[PDB]
């Protein structure tokens, strides 16, 4: 740097000037390249940040850190509360809160400005339990539009999630899968400290302030220097909105390092919290104060929004790899509230993941942490497909640390706080709230995902979105205009709707029933049912639509309908509808093994039998449950070689569990549940529907494809007095997506009663439509009595089955 130019007039400059020159924006502090005047130009602090009496009509001071002098709103930098001192104006707080029907925004405004504030480890329960102290912050909540909490992503850590936000992508898919990481193609290393954290190849994805200025809309800075200090970067952003028209920013941001700096020390609510919630809450009281000086509170949109929450975690909750491993020095941790496992030689090829994982599965009664190779991570945490993620995670319990060996704790108690714990835990969760023309005014919506934010935060400054994980509409209902007006996608296939055509004898699939019992009233009857005469009953919901290209059957039977794949062998879906009223039955014993061809399609487009009875490791189950049969006669159909997918025996006691207990169950409490179910193939775990050529695994001996998960989709209404197949408004979801695991080394109660393990199994797999939709490429909810934007919002819903 040659650091003898100077900053005089360009303090907080907007565009960075390229080398040699020295830099004046405010992230030359981080790069060593500030010019030598920086700090005495841009960085004042005589006389603090406030007006007082006395210095009312003062005369212009330039050495002054703001100005309570005649000329300061023309020049765009009095003190935040110069009108409140000097010409006896009230603080926004103190006025009544209005609703802002239209931008009222000055003259050369083309849009309404955004202005993002975000606060590090700002608790979700803190709107509530730090209220009495939040006066500015509670105001903006109560007259604006909130959410309860806002969901991060995992891990639930601050460059991973303000980058989400940024982006709208998942850590897998942006690159910033952590607060360190390891990349092997770059061979190199990220970390919070240092200077590696600032090359770009880490940032993939196009963040918000780049796909605003590609678009011809300016941006402010995102990144503030750690010096530069909170007083500082508001007046700096208030500065940029007196800019003339060409100049001026739409988009800015506010990042406060408060509360999470102080919840490390103290704990998410320790004493020693009140103060930073107090302090954040005056910041916010000197943003408004500062926009209504310039006439911009009634035009510009504010988000104030967290970007994960802080738990009490203390040095005595830890576990060390050293009491399970022997090895502990083969390997490389990256420790703390997850964690991630490499070798520490890539040139010792006697390092065995499955003897790690074995070591760390299970062993310790009470043990705090789980370990899981990262493709058979919960698919909700979209946490795989990326290289610098390691094979190796473990899942740390809420409260708890992992690391390698004690000196590491101690050879580094400091911290009382911590974060990076699944998403789904409740003190892990942040904060939403949108204030301004275009959010709604007191209006409550419910929680949702932060990945949702860069479609709206687009959408509110007229920009097309690049293509990320949020989906557009979902969040339509936060805003009073600037909706997307979505569409549904497009049916890709048509299916066939085959009729009988196969003779018994034409199938050698060397199955078996015991079913030769041969009446003309109920001969009509059954016809009715193979045409789809029950088919209003048990497809509420319109048939789902095949987004992509492929051959499939429609089939219909008295208790279920189905959307048969001649590529895969096996549904892509079954749906089926079972009433609070309909009766759990037993699989008779004569029918145990029985499986019968379906004389609707071909041979050469069926299972066979013989293929399980020869492949060692897999067995077969059933979409449609045979358990749940509306009656004997019924109960044949179940048997269909068309129902059968592949299952592992391990796998078969939680789907005979969820299929024989858990179904009814949900039915009696949820007054009917309407279930689609099907097989999930993710062979690259990249989250999104395999191709045929994709497949690793097939029954022996055979073209049937195995799948990596199950999924179900299970909908009621959300009025519980109505039974779901009447239900006349709203709809109420819960979905999974279980591997399809050899064993169930994930479930160390496994050897006892399914009763006290499968449904654990099952909460901690629950999943979004939207991500089966990913997983499948079908489209579900397409006939409906709702708004397509209400259905986007129930595909997005997540049942975490946390308390309150
Ligand atoms: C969440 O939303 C995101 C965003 O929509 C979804 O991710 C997209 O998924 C698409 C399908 O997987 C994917 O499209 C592929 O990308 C290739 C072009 O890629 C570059 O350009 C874009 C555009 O500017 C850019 O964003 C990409 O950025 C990635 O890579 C850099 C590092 O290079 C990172 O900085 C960044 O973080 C990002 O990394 C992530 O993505 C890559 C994959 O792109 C992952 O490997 C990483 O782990 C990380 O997650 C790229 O720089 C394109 O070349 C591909 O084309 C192949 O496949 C198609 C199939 O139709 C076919 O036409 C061709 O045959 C072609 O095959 C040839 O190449 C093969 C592989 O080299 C080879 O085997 C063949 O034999 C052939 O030679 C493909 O279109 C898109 O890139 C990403 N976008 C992002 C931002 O991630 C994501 O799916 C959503 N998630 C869910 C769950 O829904
Ligand atoms: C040690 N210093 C820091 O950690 C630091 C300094 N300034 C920031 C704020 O950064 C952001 C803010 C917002 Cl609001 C968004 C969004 N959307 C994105 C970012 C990133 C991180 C992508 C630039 N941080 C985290
Ligand atoms: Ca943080
Ligand atoms: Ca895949
Ligand atoms: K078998
Ligand atoms: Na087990
Ligand atoms: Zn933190």
């Amino acid at each position: 740097t040659a650091t003898s130019g100077s900053c005089k007039g360009r303090c907080f400059e907007l565009q960075e000037v390229g080398p040699p020159d020295c830099r004046c924006d405010n992230l030359c502090k981080s790069y060593s390249s500030c010019c030598h005047d920086f700090d005495e130009l841009c960085l004042k602090t005589a006389r603090g940040w406030e007006c007082t009496k006395d210095r009312c009509g003062e005369v212009r001071n330039e050495e002054n850190a703001c100005h309570c002098s005649e000329d300061c709103l023309s020049r765009g930098d009095c003190c935040t509360n110069y009108q409140v001192v000097c010409k006896g104006e009230s603080h926004w707080v103190d006025d009544d809160c209005e609703e802002i029907k239209v931008p009222e925004c000055p003259a050369g405004f083309v849009r309404p400005p955004l202005i993002i504030f975000s606060v590090d480890g700002f608790r979700a329960s803190y709107m509530k339990k730090g209220s009495k102290v939040m006066p500015n912050i509670e105001k903006l909540r109560s007259c604006g539009t909130h959410a309860p909490y806002m969901r991060p992503v995992y891990p639930t850590k601050t460059f991973p999630n303000l980058y989400t936000l940024a982006t709208g992508l998942y850590p897998e898919s942006h690159g910033i899968v952590g607060n360190s990481m390891y990349d092997p193609v770059f061979d190199a290393s990220f970390h919070l400290r240092g200077r590696e954290k600032f090359n770009h190849r880490w940032w993939g994805g196009q963040p918000l302030w780049i796909t605003a200025t590609k678009q011809g809309v300016r941006a402010g800075t995102f990144f503030w220097s750690v010096s530069i200090p909170h007083e500082r970067r508001i007046l700096t952003i208030l500065q940029w909105l007196s800019l003339p028209d060409n100049e001026r920013p739409s988009v800015y941001a506010f990042y406060s390092e408060q509360p999470d700096f102080s919840g490390h020390k103290y704990g998410p609510f320790g004493p020693e919290m009140t103060n930073p919630l107090r302090e954040i809450d005056k910041t916010v009281g000197q943003l408004m104060d500062g926009l209504k000086q310039l006439r911009l509170h009634r035009c510009v949109n504010v988000i104030f929004v967290g970007d994960h929450g802080m738990e009490d975690v203390t040095c005595d909750r830890t576990e060390f790899l050293s009491n399970y491993l022997t090895n502990v020095d083969d390997i490389t941790l990256v420790p703390g509230t997850l964690g991630r496992i490499r070798a520490k030689s890539i040139n010792n090829s006697k390092y065995d993941p499955k003897t790690i994982i074995a070591a760390l599965t299970c062993k310790k009664p009470d043990q705090h942490f789980k370990p899981y190779m990262k493709q058979h991570l919960p698919k909700r945490l979209h946490y795989a497909n990326n290289r610098r993620i390691e094979d190796i995670h473990l899942l740390v319990d809420r409260r708890w640390h992992v690391a390698r060996k004690p000196l590491d704790v101690y050879k580094k108690c400091f911290f009382q706080g911590d974060h990076g714990f699944d998403n789904k835990v409740n003190s892990m969760q942040t904060v939403f709230v949108g204030y301004g023309p275009t959010f709604k005014y007191r209006t409550k919506v419910p929680p949702f995902e932060n990945i949702e934010l860069y479609n709206v935060m687009c959408d509110l400054l007229g920009l097309k979105p690049a293509p990320n994980n949020g989906t557009h509409g979902s969040l339509n209902h936060l805003l009073r205009t600037n909706t997307f007006r979505p569409t549904m996608p497009d049916e890709v296939s048509r299916p066939n709707y085959p009729g009988i055509m196969y003779l018994q004898s034409e199938f050698d699939l060397g199955c078996t029933c015991d079913d030769k019992v041969e009446n003309k009233l109920e001969e009509l009857n059954k016809r009715l049912h193979t045409k789809g005469s029950t088919k209003e009953r048990h497809l509420l919901y319109g048939r789902p639509a095949v987004l992509y290209r492929t051959s499939y059957d429609i089939l219909y039977h008295t208790d279920f309908e189905s959307g048969y794949s001649e590529i895969f062998l096996m549904p892509l879906w079954t749906s089926y509808t079972i009433s609070k009223q309909a009766e759990v039955s037993s699989i008779p014993e004569h029918l145990t093994n029985c499986v019968r061809p379906d004389v609707r399609v071909s041979p050469g487009f069926s299972q066979n039998c013989l293929a399980y009875k020869n492949d060692k490791q897999m067995s077969y189950g059933f979409l449609f449950p045979p358990y749940l049969s509306s009656s004997p006669e019924a109960k044949y159909d179940a048997f269909l070689v068309t129902n059968m997918v592949p299952m592992y025996p391990a796998f078969k006691r939680v789907w005979a569990y969820f299929q024989r207990v858990l179904v009814k169950k949900y039915a009696s409490e949820r007054n009917g549940v309407n279930v689609i179910s099907g097989p999930i193939f993710d062979y690259n775990y990249d989250g999104l529907r395999d191709t045929e050529d994709e497949i690793k695994q097939y029954v022996e001996g055979s073209s049937i494809p195995v799948p990596t998960h199950y999924y179900s989709i299970i909908t009621s209404c959300l009025d519980f007095t109505q039974p779901a197949d009447k239900c006349d408004g709203p709809l109420s979801v819960s979905s999974f997506i279980l591997p399809h695991r050899p064993d169930n080394d994930e479930s160390c109660n496994s050897s006892e009663d399914e009763s006290k393990w499968v449904e654990e199994l099952m909460k901690m797999h629950t999943a979004r439509v939207r991500d089966i939709e990913h997983l499948t490429g079908l489209d579900f909810y397409r006939k409906t009595s709702r708004s397509y934007s209400e259905i986007l919002t129930l595909k997005t819903y997540l049942h975490t089955y946390e308390s309150e």
